[PDB]
């Protein structure tokens, strides 16, 4: 189960645009061994998806909700349920536009 890959969706609210949030997110995902993507939304949020083994996944989720991201002020982080997936669908972690 420790080499199983799990997946979740996320959306982060607060002062999360105009503060390099996406670059920070990409850096932290990649250094935690988490794949996925994120984007700035028309709602003034950052949304995306993660894929990783459970341990790595939950570390990334912690970082997204712990509110110690430089220059960002996170008012809340929303997540989907966790699902197991057969294999990674993403090669890495990408910022979308």
């Amino acid at each position: 189960v420790a080499k199983q890959i799990f997946a979740l969706d996320f959306e982060i609210f607060g002062r999360v645009q105009g503060v390099f949030f996406r670059k920070h997110t990409s850096h932290e995902a990649k250094r935690l061994g988490v794949r996925g993507w994120c984007m700035n939304t028309r709602d003034g949020t950052v949304k995306g998806q993660l894929e990783a083994p459970m341990m790595n996944l939950m570390e990334m989720k912690h970082w997204l909700e712990n509110n110690r991201i430089p220059n960002a002020k996170v008012s809340k982080a929303e997540f989907s349920q966790i699902q197991e997936i057969e294999d990674y669908t993403f090669t890495s972690f990408d910022i979308k536009h």
